[PDB]
This record gives C-alpha cells, sequence and structure tokens, in this order.
C-alpha cells in the first residue's frame, strides 16, 4: 500500500487488505511540545472508535508510561501499562507495528519496546487512526 504522507492529525486512514500476519506498519512523525500530554495511535474496525482492536497510548505524565488497551462496543478494557517511556516531547520518532500470529510487537526507533496479546480477531482490523499531541511525517506499510 502506498504511504499516507503528511496527514493532519487527528487522522484515520484506511489498511488495504486488513491486518494480516507479518504486515508492518510504521508511524513516523514527531511529538508536539506544547499540545499536550498524551497521543494514541488506534487499529480499529471502521470509523466508530468504538471498537479498536489495539489503542497504543503514550503518556507524558507522572514519570512517562504508555497504556495498551481496547475497546469493544464504547468499552474500555482492562489497561496494560509499561511504567517506561521511549518516546520524548518534541522529538521526532519511528513507530513499528509488528501483526504476529498472537500478538503485536511493538518496536520504537528500532527497539522492541512491548509486545500486545490478541484481544480480538486482528483480521477485522480495516482502520488506523492516530491522535493527541503528535504530529505525522507518514504512515507506511
Ligand atoms: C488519546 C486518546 O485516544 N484519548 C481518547 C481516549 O482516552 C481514554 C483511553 O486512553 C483509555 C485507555 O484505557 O484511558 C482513559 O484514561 C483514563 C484516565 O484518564 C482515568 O482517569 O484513569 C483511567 C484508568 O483507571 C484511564 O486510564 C482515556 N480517557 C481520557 C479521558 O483521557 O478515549 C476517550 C473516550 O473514552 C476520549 O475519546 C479520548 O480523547
Amino acid at each position: 500500500q502506498a504511504p499516507y504522507l503528511s496527514p493532519a492529525v487527528p487522522f484515520s486512514g484506511t489498511i488495504q487488505g486488513g491486518l494480516q500476519d507479518g504486515l508492518q506498519i510504521t508511524v513516523n512523525g514527531t511529538v508536539l511540545s506544547s499540545s499536550g500530554t498524551r497521543f494514541a495511535v488506534n487499529f480499529q474496525t471502521g470509523f466508530s472508535g468504538n471498537d479498536i482492536a489495539f489503542h497504543f497510548n503514550p503518556r507524558f505524565e507522572d514519570g512517562g508510561y504508555v497504556v495498551c488497551n481496547t475497546r469493544q462496543n464504547g468499552s474500555w478494557g482492562p489497561e496494560e501499562r509499561k511504567t517506561h517511556m521511549p518516546f520524548q516531547k518534541g522529538m521526532p520518532f519511528d513507530l513499528c507495528f509488528l501483526v504476529q500470529s498472537s500478538d503485536f510487537k511493538v518496536m520504537v526507533n528500532g527497539i522492541l519496546f512491548v509486545q500486545y496479546f490478541h484481544r480480538v480477531p486482528f483480521h477485522r482490523v480495516d482502520t488506523i487512526s492516530v491522535n493527541g499531541s503528535v504530529q505525522l511525517s507518514y504512515i507506511s506499510f
């Protein structure tokens, strides 16, 4: 699939073919300095953000941590929290999501950061959405 170049945030874009085992999705952008304390990348079903298979949610709060969660029919599940922050306000990042049979493997600037075990079927995902305190250079596949 051709990349999305400099899309405005908040952004929502189709993942052509849906999520597939071995698919790699890169989000390349910059964390904003004066526009809040959180962003998220959502792997979701269509345009209701009510069904989000994987919400990846860095928070520049409390020393910095990342929330990983799933939303179903509007309701957020129990969070998994990673109490390390690999991003920095005002710095560019390369964020890579690799779909695997049982989990997502998430890399930041080339280094494995977290794995998120599938809670819902990943083949149901057809949309990536990004919002909060970031600007995007590209999303690629
Ligand atoms: C960045 C983003 O996508 N924000 C939208 C999203 O925000 C939710 C979501 O990140 C869930 C994930 O579990 O967490 C909510 O945060 C709360 C805390 O603020 C709360 O006080 O503690 C809770 C744990 O006990 C939880 O972590 C977060 N909500 C808010 C208000 O920030 O979804 C929202 C709608 O639910 C809204 O769309 C945000 O914009």
